């Protein structure tokens, strides 16, 4: 049967870019004051530029809302890359290519922050989607969509479909395309193909899942699943690259390498540093391998696999030059805190956060960036044992 899109007001409600991040329009206060919000699988605080900044064109304005409530508690949030510090408050809420609703959330006002803004990102503020347990400074402060869920009858579900162009936007060609989509509240058949295949959420509180199988180009990379899950895996809108335990890294990279030797390139492209150019519409696509991770199923000992294409670990990025050359850099990289599947991942998958059940689903995008000859894929099953002991305590 043919695919009917049912969440047309929510469809194409992002903009960005997996380098500075895919953003959201909302509303906050009385009379509404119109932000961009970064959408962020991998933390839990709803906070906003409250006070003027180099790399803000617009802040929320505390005193000129009349539903504004003052929590009188600082906050910090520390990131991998960044920190801020703010102070609590409560204010009305929407979304305005979002659910009809309107509800009462914590906002963390941004007073202070270092190496957090972008310039020319277009975002003004972070949407924490992730559980109350990594909430900052604790548990108690509710995060947004415990908010959104309680006060109305949205369905406790949020899809995310992330775009990638699969060539570099400027800020104003950022501004003028769409990034993809925020489904709140259920998921649109349009923005996918095949099947929905799911895995367990393991412990809610970042969306933790695991990981029990990893290939390069069908060679098993053959660590001990453990590995791959140390000290967690996690999905993470917020987080640019695919990043993997240390150990993981050095043997990805080491397969990788192998796969590609066709062409030498720098230890600083290896490192995610440097840039690698092509003439116009030469990338060698075919030279570089696919990856795919196994995940744990939903049925006791299967699990399915996603794999993705160089079109989304190379992340495409303008020139030191800006001339007609086609660049990219390596967007794999080390993690000492576990594998994070970050938005270069998530480009290639219509991603189901379904919070009700407990798990996450994977399908092909309708918009991932492939070539004629290989394309991403989810697919299953297979029979894996033991896979509960693939996690790391
Ligand atoms: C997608 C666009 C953002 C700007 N790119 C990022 C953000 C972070 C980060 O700390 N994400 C934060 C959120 C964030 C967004 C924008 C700017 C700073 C931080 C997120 O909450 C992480 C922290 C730990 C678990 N989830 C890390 C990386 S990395 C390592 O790939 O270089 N890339």
């Amino acid at each position: 049967p043919g695919r009917r899109g049912s969440f047309v007001e929510m469809v194409d409600n992002l903009r960005g870019k997996s380098g500075q991040g895919y953003y959201v329009e909302m509303t906050v206060g009385s009379p509404p004051q119109t932000l961009n919000i970064l959408v962020d699988t991998g933390s839990s605080n709803f906070a906003v530029g409250a006070a003027p900044h180099p790399f803000l064109h617009r802040y929320y304005q505390r005193q000129l809302s009349s539903t504004y409530r003052d929590l009188r508690k600082g906050v910090y949030v520390p990131y991998t890359q960044g920190k801020w510090e703010g102070e609590l408050g409560t204010d009305l809420v929407s979304i305005p290519h979002g659910p009809n609703v309107t509800v009462r959330a914590n906002i963390a006002a941004i007073t202070e922050s270092d190496k957090f803004f972008i310039n020319g990102s277009n975002w003004e503020g972070i949407l924490g989607l992730a559980y109350a347990e990594i909430a900052r400074p604790d548990d108690s402060l509710e995060p947004f969509f415990d908010s959104l869920v309680k006060q109305t009858h949205v369905p406790n579900l949020f899809s995310l479909q992330l775009c990638g162009a699969g060539f570099p936007l400027n800020q104003s060609e950022v501004l003028a395309s769409v990034g993809g989509s925020m489904i709140i509240g259920g998921i649109d058949h349009s923005l996918y193909t095949g099947s929905l295949w799911y895995t367990p959420i393991r412990r809610e509180w970042y969306y933790e899942v695991i990981i029990v199988r990893v290939e390069i180009n069908g060679q098993d990379l053959k660590m001990d699943c453990k590995e791959y899950n140390y000290d967690k895996s996690i999905v993470d809108s917020g987080t640019t690259n695919l990043r993997l335990p240390k150990k993981v890294f050095e043997a990805a990279v080491k397969s990788i390498k192998a796969a590609s030797s066709t062409e030498k390139f720098p230890d600083g492209f290896w490192l995610g540093e440097q840039l690698v150019c092509w003439q116009a519409g030469t990338t060698p696509w075919n030279i570089f391998p696919v990856i795919s991770l196994y995940l744990m199923g939903e049925v006791t000992n299967q699990s399915f696999r996603i794999t993705i294409l160089p079109q989304q670990y190379l992340r495409p990025v303008e020139d030191v030059a800006t001339s007609q050359d086609d660049c990219y850099k390596f967007a794999i990289s080390q993690s000492s805190t576990g594998t994070v599947m970050g938005a270069v991942i998530m480009e290639g998958f219509y991603v189901v956060f379904d919070r009700a059940r407990k798990r996450i689903g994977f399908a092909v995008s309708a918009c991932h960036v492939h070539d004629e000859f290989r394309t991403a894929a989810v697919e299953g099953p297979f029979v894996t044992l033991d896979m509960e002991d693939c996690g790391y305590n």
